[PDB]
């Protein structure tokens, strides 16, 4: 018996904010920790822990875009850092990069967690093109620096949102969204993990899908009826919100669960979409649970890398 030990950890304000959503949302079996500048902000935090870095630097304000201060107060609090993630087997950064909290402290708070041998997940916003040039080009660098920290990166343009509104969706909404990628691809570890499958998989198989692999895709697919299969796996690879679409992975974590009526004919049709969509030789990690509450659902978790 080997229960992982998952962390979810949110670095300035964006991603406080979403580790604040992913709280009230209820994830349990997840200890989730809030790192800020921003004491204001932090006081606010619905998180269990909660680390204020950089004091001395900023006087309990943010870091006023400024990555440099954001890095500079993650290190001189790196022993609280620490202390914070121990024990952890998996760790999930969430920031947005461009300002100057998330930008400098996330890929010290990775680099950190992946020094201490946890499995160091990164789930970063870029910033809007309304923002400007600067910010795009201040969270480039956030990014490669995240990139050389993490063992799998997630990264969420903001631009996509807009792709995904109407002239009227309120901006919190479109936040909602974004906040999914991250939320299902930590319940779909957690249920992994959780459960023993027909087939099963377990935090090894995402051990060696993950670990030291550069860019991911995480993503979760329900369908029902006719063609339930087929539709589960492509709503599982086809976020409009990614940067790292499916195209062009070569290793693929993923389970199907259903109840007593999961078919192995509809099993191969959901591996062949994943593996279609990639359009290259996958290695399939594939697994099975049989939930006999579920009726006509189906359920598709996909973790891809190998880019
Ligand atoms: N999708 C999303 N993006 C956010 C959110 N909050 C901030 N951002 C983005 O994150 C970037 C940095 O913001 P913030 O985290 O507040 O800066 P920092 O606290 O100084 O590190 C901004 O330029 C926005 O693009 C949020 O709640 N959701
Ligand atoms: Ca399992």
């Amino acid at each position: 018996g080997h229960m992982a030990t998952l962390k979810v950890i949110g670095v300035g304000g964006g991603g406080n904010n979403a580790v604040n959503r992913m709280i009230d949302h209820g994830m349990n079996n997840v200890e989730f920790i809030a790192i800020n500048t921003d004491g204001q902000a932090l006081n606010l935090s619905k998180a269990e822990s909660k680390i204020q870095i950089g004091e001395k630097l900023t006087r309990g304000l943010g870091a006023g875009a400024n990555p440099e201060i954001g890095k500079k107060a993650a290190e001189e609090s790196r022993e609280q850092i620490e202390d914070a993630i121990q024990g952890a087997d998996m760790v999930f950064v969430t920031s947005g990069m461009g300002g100057g909290t998330g930008t400098g402290a996330a890929p010290v708070v990775a680099k950190i967690a992946k020094e201490m041998g946890a499995l160091t997940v990164g789930v970063v916003t870029r910033p809007f093109s309304f923002e400007g040039r600067k910010r795009q080009t201040q969270a480039a660098a956030g990014v490669e620096a995240m990139k050389a920290a993490v063992d799998t990166l997630i990264v969420i343009p903001n631009d996509r949102l807009l792709d995904i509104v109407d002239k009227s969706t309120p901006m919190m909404e479109a936040f909602k969204e974004a906040d999914n990628v991250l939320r299902q691809g930590v319940q779909g570890i957690s249920d992994l993990i959780a459960v023993s499958g027909e087939v099963n998989l377990d935090f090894a198989d995402v051990k060696t899908i993950m670990s030291n692999q550069g860019s991911a895709l995480m993503g979760i697919g329900v369908s029902s009826g006719e063609n339930r299969a087929v539709e589960a796996a492509k709503k599982a690879i086809s976020s409009p919100l990614l940067e790292t679409s499916i195209v062009g992975a070569q290793g693929v974590l993923m389970n199907i669960t259903g109840g007593e009526s999961l078919s192995l004919f509809e099993a191969q049709e959901a591996a062949d979409i994943v593996q279609d969509a990639a359009d290259e030789d996958v290695n399939m990690i594939f697994g099975t649970v049989i939930n006999p509450e579920l009726q006509d659902e189906i359920v598709v978790t996909v973790i891809a890398t190998g880019f």
